[PDB]
DNA sequence: GGTTACGGT
């Protein structure tokens, strides 16, 4: 089933709709920061006071970092863009060394876990709640 | 498999 981001907990498999806020590519992986405009106590409290950040919101504990490895990296790195909506299915969660939630997509060549990430056209009704909540923070 | 809310590649 699908969860809101406020509902996810560490060390589980989950699926959710979200909007991509930030992407970062490296030679090791591809990173997404995603939000569905619901709060989670385990998310990093994003500060509006940072000098010179390119982040424009949401602020506080409203976004989660996703680390994409292997085929997930190679597929998304020149495809998923900031602002895109995505549906992420059967991804894994963890807690990092500092105690924050993170989402991980490990390579799965064996096709054991049926993981996926795909773009969702902005017009899809599955995104209505994300859009209605975003209005609260603009 | 990586480190820390940036950097803006």
């Amino acid at each position: 089933s699908f969860s809101l981001l406020s509902q996810i907990t560490p060390h589980q498999r989950c699926s959710f709709y979200a909007q991509v806020i930030k992407t970062w590519y490296s030679d090791k992986n591809f990173t997404l920061y995603v939000t569905d405009y619901t709060e989670n106590e385990l998310f990093f409290p994003m500060s509006p006071y940072t000098s010179s950040s390119r982040w424009r919101g949401p602020f506080g504990r409203f976004s989660i970092r996703c680390i994409l490895w292997d085929e997930h990296d190679f597929y998304c790195r020149n495809y998923i863009k900031e602002g895109d909506y995505v549906v992420m299915k059967n991804v894994r969660t963890k807690i990092d060394h500092l105690g924050y939630l993170e989402c991980i997509l490990h390579g799965d060549s064996a096709k054991r876990y049926n993981m996926s990430i795909e773009k969702v056209d902005s017009e899809e009704p599955e995104l209505n709640e994300i859009k209605s909540r975003k209005r609260l923070y603009v």
